[PDB]
């Protein structure tokens, strides 16, 4: 009560909520008539970690990054109970039964969420008649009852094709999506299972959703799945498959496992309802591994930024193209520039490094590189370039992260090691990530990259390539501080690296 | 060719080329006449790193931990080419033509590999008239060409169901395993293609082979596959995939990803043929990302241990089994045990740690230890207990090296972290790993755990659970530094966990 972090660790552009824990995102969709975005969330109001009474909080944003909190949406029976992850839709038809004339076609909101009680889990549903701010109970609850415990994360959506509603629902420990059908959100029946993909410990929070193919008039079915714990990276992490839906089975083009991002701290996507133009989305950045350990208070956890969804053939080696879920952040007008740094065709040498040197610090930063590698033959140590990001210098001491590429590993990488920090399950919190991708282009014989980094106090969010590999991880500098400078450097004395475009802003909400 | 790390770097038992580079291990076969196990391996005898003139080196071991290096088996025609990955079949009943009366059934070595030439990998195939010392290239090579660069490690065996030889190999850009069949071994056709799992950038050295089911006669095929770059963990891997065979198609049972060994160093696995009694292999221990660059000389690179393949059983989560690969080490009695500490029924508290008294230190030790986690409530920063293994002190310093498990997460850890060893690509060099594994056992309400551990000079092998997961990894301790000691801790003032058996040796060559 006494300690708040906020003013070296808060997000200013992520969603946090002002006290209490937070983890997956739930029943995000956006009311067309009041043109606002709804974020809702598994919430624990009286710890900073994750606790029975578990609610549904509830935000919302005009634009994607400024957030107002209001009070809980829904909330279990009993302290021994809890409101489970879930979704919403807007049942503009009243195929339910529970809306006037009186109630707004788009505004005709319902629930679904996994309602926790010992020893049960179960879907049920609840209505809103004030525009997603509070919520009636359905009398017949639970819509879906299997007897099982471990039955959980309801995403719902109305499909066209078939003329009915689907719900893709985990039953978690058996490694099953399964897809019921209703007209009714109230009478499901389950038409099919899929089993795919990495299975780690549980299946968590499914999605199902009709991605579009960019420069073209196609589209892919995407199923998405949440894994904890048992990802390859340790921990929670999120996969994909693409394929094809026909309201019944989801049947996928290939049987390849891929990860939605390749960072540590990217779980339980989530995307929005009643999207017109795309897919966009979001995820409860952190990892169950520590998740619950972070020093941050009086709140733990935000969510990603909301990212916008298609699908791209890639290369993926040389030889061959895979058709690829690329994201991007969405980030609106409304988000302040500072300051920037801006500079052209630069031949990157350790006696012409980038330096930032801005007026104070918000501690939220962007920078936006496109890059080709020259041919140049350096030794071994020396074959990298890196962005350094650099807090304040408060007691004689600057902290920093570096993310960076190796052109002998066609890699980009992550170091979020800062010494000195520690907390419980910190051997969890792993420091080194990379990724390897293919270049976005060639330049007679050179490879050409692109990276877009942003940095919002205690997360920073990767996007290689524009959007071909995404990378998500959290980082805590020591008490007080926060992200100041940026720097890129590099050890070659003679260019390996020409920065054909760099762009470093400073930012605010 | 002045600086020898040997004394504080090189592994006693883990075979190392006496000088030069070290990768994929190749041709591994059991001569059944001679009593002798052998391993080939790409090799470069010209430097510390990858290199054309490449060759297969060759080893033989009576016991599969004291190795005899022998001269090189096989090399290419120009210093413009190498001998790539391959296998080594025993051509019993002389189907290929090449051997007489003259030569033992158990002794008719025919090995098949890549043959590497600018712009061309075709499969080819030599034949062995001494035991496997010295080759004869067969005068029709290639057996095998699709006008690819990217083609390449053949795996082949008998298959008696089908009456065939059968070729396992990779177009490996493609993400393809290539699964031909052969009367001859010269005269090969194409009989399906295999693509799943985790694709990277490449598929690379693949394997097929039955595994013996444990308590079972029966049997599944097994699909080994490496990828390299584009490891979820970063750069190399290997994963496999469970399920039936015809002498054609490979069918997996599902369509579920998993990796054989989730620490970083372990890739390029392949099995020997010619093993009655169940199934054999090795690996070879690094990753591509900094093989050629760790702190090592005159060589670089060892293998893994010879593993010993089963299929178990085994609970993914609490309510649900996966017939699961399971590997444990080859150890024999030719080993002799220096010392050792063996303990029973002991608790772990902070005030009662586990330390090892010997007199010297040859750098190789094992731990072996079942755990029971005691039902109490402690300080999240203290879910855990601690295996440290220690250097001697040399300018003042230890090194240490770091396993732990921890009861909260229901996960063992490495941290490999050394301080003050630099060497390039470290970037890529993953401090931190962990592995989540549901209880071995349950004594009445208790958890059961099993580890058992070898740390070899420079390298170190992870045993979950009796086998359920393994972790390879290397590590680089400071210059003149290796294991002396182990000790066991914990921070827990009242029990936490119980070691019901411990014993830890200081072994020898
Ligand atoms: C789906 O899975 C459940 C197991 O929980 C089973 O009851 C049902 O028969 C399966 N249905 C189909 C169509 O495969
Ligand atoms: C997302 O991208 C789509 C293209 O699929 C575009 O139509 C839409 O305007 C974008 N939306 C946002 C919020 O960026
Ligand atoms: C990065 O810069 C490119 C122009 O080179 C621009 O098209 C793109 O929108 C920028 N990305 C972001 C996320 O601001
Ligand atoms: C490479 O090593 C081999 C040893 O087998 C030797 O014959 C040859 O001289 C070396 N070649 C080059 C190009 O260094
Ligand atoms: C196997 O793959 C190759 C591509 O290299 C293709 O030409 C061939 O038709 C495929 N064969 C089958 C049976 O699918
Ligand atoms: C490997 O294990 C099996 C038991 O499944 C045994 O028959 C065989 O002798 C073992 N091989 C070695 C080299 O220990
Ligand atoms: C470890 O110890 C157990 C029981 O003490 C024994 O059965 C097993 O063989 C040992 N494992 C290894 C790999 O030495
Ligand atoms: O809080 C309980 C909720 O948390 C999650 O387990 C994943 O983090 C969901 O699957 C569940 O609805
Ligand atoms: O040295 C070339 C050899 O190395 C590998 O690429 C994998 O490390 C093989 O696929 C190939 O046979």
């Amino acid at each position: 009560l006494s300690v708040d972090t906020s003013e070296y660790n808060r997000p200013l552009i992520h969603f946090t909520p002002e006290k209490g824990w937070m983890n997956d995102p739930n029943g995000l969709f956006y009311d067309k008539t009041a043109k606002l975005w709804h974020l809702y969330f598994q919430y624990n109001p009286n710890a900073t970690a994750w606790g029975q009474p578990l609610y549904w909080g509830h935000a919302t944003s005009n634009d994607l990054v400024h957030w107002d909190e209001h009070e809980i949406a829904i909330g279990p029976e009993h302290d021994n109970e809890g409101i489970f992850s879930g979704s919403i839709v807007v049942d503009h038809n009243n195929t339910s039964g529970f809306f006037n004339s009186s109630i707004d076609p788009n505004q005709r909101i319902v629930a679904i969420y996994t309602n926790n009680i010992p020893d049960n889990q179960t879907q049920d549903i609840a209505f809103s008649l004030d525009g997603g701010y509070t919520f009636t109970k359905y009398e017949n609850n639970p819509v879906i009852d299997v007897s099982s415990n471990q039955f959980r994360d309801p995403k719902v959506f109305w499909h066209e094709d078939s003329n009915q509603w689907i719900m893709v629902v985990s039953k978690s420990q058996e490694y099953k999506i399964q897809i019921f059908g209703s007209a009714n959100l109230k009478n499901w029946v389950l038409n099919s299972n899929f089993s795919s993909g990495y299975y780690g410990n549980q299946y968590e929070c499914p999605g199902l959703i009709e991605v579009p193919i960019e420069n073209s008039d196609k589209s892919k079915w995407v199923m998405f799945l949440a894994i904890n714990p048992g990802s390859p990276l340790g921990g929670s992490i999120n996969q994909y498959f693409v394929g094809d839906f026909d309201g019944f089975q989801f049947v996928p083009d290939d049987s390849q496992t891929r990860f939605v991002d390749i960072g540590k701290d990217f779980y339980a996507f989530q995307t929005f309802s009643e999207v017109e133009h795309g897919v966009l989305g979001l995820a409860w950045a952190s990892n169950w591994q520590y998740a619950d350990q972070v020093p941050t208070n009086p709140w733990r956890s935000s969510t990603s930024l909301a990212r916008n969804y298609t699908l791209r053939y890639v290369h993926t080696n040389a030889e061959t193209k895979q058709l690829t879920l690329i994201q991007n952040p969405v980030l609106p007008d409304s988000i302040n520039v500072v300051d920037k740094l801006k500079k052209k065709n630069v031949k990157l040498t350790n006696k012409k490094p980038i330096k930032t040197n801005f007026k104070g610090s918000t501690g939220l930063f962007d920078f936006n590189i496109t890059f080709k590698v020259l041919n140049l033959n350096v030794s071994p140590g020396k074959t990298h370039f890196d962005i350094l990001i650099n807090s304040q210098e408060l007691n004689s001491s600057v902290d920093s992260i570096k993310i960076g590429f190796d052109s002998s590993q066609s890699s980009f990488y992550i170091d979020r090691h800062i010494p000195n920090v520690e907390f419980p399950r910190k051997q969890f919190f792993t420091d080194k990530l990379a990724a390897y991708l293919e270049p976005l282009d060639y330049d007679q014989d050179l490879r050409v990259f692109s990276l877009y980094g942003i940095v919002d106090k205690n997360i920073i969010e990767l996007y290689f390539n524009d959007g071909t590999v995404a990378m998500t991880n959290t980082f805590f500098m020591g008490e007080g501080k926060y992200p100041h400078d940026i720097q890129i450097v590099t050890d070659t004395e003679e260019p390996l690296f020409e920065l054909e475009s760099v762009i470093i802003r400073e930012l605010n909400k």
